């Protein structure tokens, strides 16, 4: 038999590289409270069933020079299901939310939200359905109110104090979904001219010209930080490709984006990429690479042509980082393979 | 007032086979620190200095009265004090204090009056290692003499503890990771020098003459399965001379280090540095080592190389880094070169 | 016999020429707290054994103008064996350690750490292995969240408040050991173009470029202080260095960096160095002056080539200030040597 | 049991001639730890941690009442503290609490005022060596003022104890030396290369000449008498580079060894390291020194080898290992290897 | 102080394997004196008379609770008293006060009261080994009826002493060897006159033919392995004839010695007595075998020597003595000279 305690501390809940690009109703913090955010938290809250949040104290900070024009609004909203308005209208709701400041980029902001009487789990349910409002108190929104005139990076930190019960012990946190680092720039995959080189690729184009080839240096100014070989994530809705060559036909569902080797094992490239059930593993979908069974149970490659439908991704996209079996990695094994900046 | 008062109860050592253990060897012979719990470890890396109220060892043995042989369990008083390695550790062990012989098929409950202290939770990662400071003693369960049939034995620990001056921190800076087999060696000869086998990594069974180290002996030798980007820094570093026109230069061999051959189908492993050009630990292949020199331009001057010979047995304890020289976690090395799961270590 | 007694005062604990330089993660301050650290309590603490802390008060001011965007993280880990995490992940590690606070590079932060029923010795162990934690009750980081974008430099003070116990004189404090003042420069030495003029000499490489003598105001540049022609620092790992000439051959173990006379007794040069058993003294490995005794006991210097491994050192390295017999000097005698800026 | 409380009074220190003690110097310096004394030292062996209750140290200094002159002794309450090496050390330690002066002629029993802290009863066998641990301080004994004629001075201790925690050590001792007299030092040469006592160790006094060691000169180095199966480890390695027909080999020097010289009725010392080959440590001699190649056969092609000149002095700490680098017992060392009777040892 | 009150509990016998041992024969025959405990034993040391208040003998039998057969167990109250090589051991010991039986299986507690007499602590060193004044008696374990299956017994002991008058123990500690192994002897042959090992010990098997020591064998018959330092004493001397060209010598073999043998990388053993030129112990060789004269001068005019046949059994207790027959310490002896760690010794 074990005990429930009352834990006090405090943590980094969410770092920025200046999102100063982002413009005004963007949310360049908007994540929901969870003990999985926290490091020390979730740590202790990982050798409890359920938490109970009596105090939860946030500070922005924005490490932008008193030069830098523009401001924004921080606050918490008391729902896990809430989700704000579209861009330009979201200010005036986040303000309408108790314990909710208005402030130009240089300053800092103090939330101190009460959730008592609230007894919450410790976790997002394995089985069954994402029931978010049984775990989640609430998110804690930054939203850009007039976007910021130079090199604007932002912090929260989280100053909590909580009850924990009914003692059990959890796996390590899954990797979480990423998105972009800068609203200014898209992944893109163009499959139109058919006999183009780079025509399964994602290539990043800055919103304004001609879209470029993934250089790492270039991935990790979109990402946050640099790719290895190794890297494969999941796609939010898959991009539809044609394979075919001599009498065969067959289409894949392009599930991932896979990091592949370029040219004899000395560089890396991105492609569409999707689980080949010869292989047992993703892989980039290259019709000359591209195996199948046949009714004979045989494997076979007879593809040489291929037909990629156009795709775009945003700063607002949500890709998952995934082995190549398609397993969520832990956390910790992420931030070891992917050190942020 | 940041401190609190944590119960709970764990799993020390998992199920084993005391019937394939010797006389005189341990089953357990474990330092108490909070990072053998899963329970109170998890919380105990949220905290800086511990006390231990309370500890029960519980000696599990799910055997029938038809065998015969019994154990010996006992708690050493200091962290310090090392049992001594023989068929001597019972007299010994038996003469502390708080020690237990029973036949194997009866279980036991061992409540440990520990001293009232406040240790730090974790070993010191700056100075000396004063053991003293972080570990109030080892725990140990010893076979008096070996049980007459399959008799399996399991460890739990009721423990209570105080946790104060709250920091954070993850499972383990590094790994350490030694061989599984005791009947091998590994080797590096360089004594042939017209050879294309010296500098290489290659395992000797001890009586045997020594053959190259492949995926499947080093899978017998190490318990997991290496591959591309596997590297170690060695306990010991190799001493390495490399040479060509009007050129010379000594390099310390301070890793073994995975690499790939004839296409990459196949993957062999060599003595290894950190290469100050690249910033990466490389290989030590003559034709492949790079060098600045005074004018800051990159040259790859060397055409031989001698490697001094040196040996590792199952007592050589290796630590993985990634390449870039970073020491790889014990969470994430578990997961990119699983073996079997046992509990304890 | 004598009496304890209980001291209330403050010091500068710490003083950066702006290391803005210092990329994201990196320490700029983190220092073992000790009453060697401040002048006044180090004179103090000096006349007892024991000292006990009751309360330490840090005020980290950053001189940066308010135009210099990018922040800082301060805090107290309450651990003296206790090392910080690899660069970009030691902030949320340190922000968990309680009375850790971010902040612009432009506003100050203040910490009130309490470390009583505890009681330290007062000086690390002379006799014995250095057990850190029996004379120090942590250490205090400033980590630089987000590189500054101009002059920043930083400042600590502290404002103490102590017991001291069991009366007894010490000895002077000897100079601890010393690193670089800017993260962009690295000192090297080069071995390689064995018909090079400068072949054993330090020199300063800017991590980009071709590297350069070390003139005296470079020396000073990278290391904050001007350097004298009794300049002699021991380093962090022993460079390998091998003496040849006629059937004769010795390998030369170089433990230090000494300052020697460059052309005529009017110039300064720096130089791999080791002890040399027939002067007993610590001199630069130049083979036509490198002597030896041989088994006669006679003093010969037969030595013409040598060739030296080449080496690097970095911001992160620590050389340690000693005279030419390898004796630590004293801190007064090293803060009159070498004034610092 | 597991408590006990333990009085007695034995001689820490034997008799010492204040006379040859140059102004300053300690005649006696000792750290309290219970094996100071011989019927504490046996019984805290078998406890693990101590608590000084009384201690005081009776001085019996017996110079004639004519004879001029005082001692200033006291207790630095410090383990790991260690006084100046000079005539400032008085000065220093008067300013020490319970620190005193008192002619060569009076003797005192000076009572100290330990901590009500409970020590560890034994040095750290595993881990690092905090003194600080299991030391509640030093004991010391300067001459303030050189005496005119002889004057013979000891110390012994009333001493009370509790000894708590119940468990026995081994106890695995292991010793280690240093030169007893200063007055020389012996080194190695590796020049010239043509020469027989080449990497040999030999003591060469202020007086510049080297020489082979008697062994009689060993005898007044080191304070015992040399013996066929001596061995010691080195602080510092020395690289020897072994050389034959197209081979080459580095060579760390661990240790210097006695071996026989000429048919068996000589003794030499030489560098030596552990051979791989012989699993024992051996005088790295080129004709004699075997080594593995790539097909795992043994041989010895050297012929000639390259020898780093090193001195070692009074200053440097030896440690005595049987071949395999294996440490020796306090008492087998002090059996084999006997110096003169003093206390402390 | 000069008293104390002492409470333990030690290890008094380890593991021992009763279904190897033929019936009547004792497992457990171990006189109590104070040495036989560990943390008895050493404080013991600090002190000169001893008076054993409780001594309760937990006689650990683990055999499966199948296994039949039974165990007589007792404690005989003469030191100096010895039970009968035979069957009728057990009902002569069941004769004896507060003797029992009980299954191999069923472990028990038997408490022993000891006369109210104090003892000294420790065997004579001066004057006659009278077992009486320092043993109050032998404590037994006999087998009644032989188990059929694995059948472990150990011993502990919870005692509780007063020690009385304190005094010091140097102490000078001395073994006394036999033979393991009782299946074969060692021996001596002085014909023929004519071969190369005459008067050399060899080992003679039940199997007739006797052969040299390898000395693996000699590792067989003593429990150790040997040692070109070994030397020891012999219980009965043998008679050894020197003769040459015109003189004649008798001489007393007192000693077995080893000895280099062809040039230093063998061993041989010879039987030895201390020389007077030398002094010491050499083995008796007509030609290394020097003496003095009427003049003073030193001769060695020895051709031949005439050895005298002799036979050494298990039963036959050697002492071991460095050269100049002088006493090696138990603890010294039992480094150089490891047996397999038993209990007691
Ligand atoms: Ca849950
Ligand atoms: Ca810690
Ligand atoms: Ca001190
Ligand atoms: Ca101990
Ligand atoms: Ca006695």
């Amino acid at each position: 038999s074990s005990n429930s305690i009352l834990l006090k501390g405090c943590d980094r809940i969410v770092t920025v590289v200046d999102a100063s690009t982002y413009d005004a109703g963007s949310a360049i913090v908007s994540i929901p409270i969870t003990p999985d955010i926290a490091y020390r938290l979730g740590s202790t809250a990982r050798t409890f069933q359920r938490i109970k949040y009596r105090s939860l104290k946030f500070r922005v900070n924005a490490q932008c020079a008193t030069t830098t024009a523009g401001g924004y609004v921080a606050g918490f909203v008391k729902d896990a299901a809430d989700v704000l308005p579209t861009g330009t209208a979201s200010i005036p709701y986040l303000m309408s939310n108790t314990g909710s400041f208005t402030q130009p980029w240089w300053k800092s902001t103090v939330h101190n939200v009460k959730i008592p009487q609230k007894l919450f789990y410790t976790e997002a349910p394995t089985r069954g359905a994402d029931a978010v409002r049984e775990y989640c108190p609430g998110q804690f929104h930054v939203l850009v109110d007039s976007k910021p005139s130079q090199i604007c990076p932002v912090t929260v930190d989280l100053e909590w104090v909580v009850e924990l019960h009914d003692a059990t012990f959890r796996k390590e946190s899954d990797q979480t979904a990423i998105s972009a680092i800068v609203a200014d720039h898209t992944l893109n995959v163009y499959g139109l001219p058919a006999t183009s080189n780079r025509v399964g690729h994602i290539l990043i184009s800055p919103i304004g010209q001609t879209p470029k080839d993934l250089t790492p240096t270039r991935f990790a100014t979109f990402f946050g930080f640099l790719p290895d070989d190794k890297f494969c994530v999941r796609i939010p809705t898959p991009v539809d490709v044609v394979l075919t060559g001599d009498n065969v036909y067959q289409s894949v569902e392009a599930t991932h984006i896979r990091a592949y080797l370029v040219n004899g094992g000395l560089g890396i490239d991105f492609h569409l990429a999707a689980y080949n059930d010869t292989t047992h593993t993703i892989q980039p979908i290259i019709p000359t690479l591209w195996n199948v069974y046949d009714v004979t149970g045989a494997v076979t490659a007879p593809f040489t042509s291929a037909i990629y439908d156009n795709h775009v991704w945003t700063h607002k996209d949500k890709f998952v980082p995934v082995s190549f079996q398609d397993e969520p990695i832990p956390g910790t094994v992420f931030d070891y393979l992917y050190p942020r900046s």
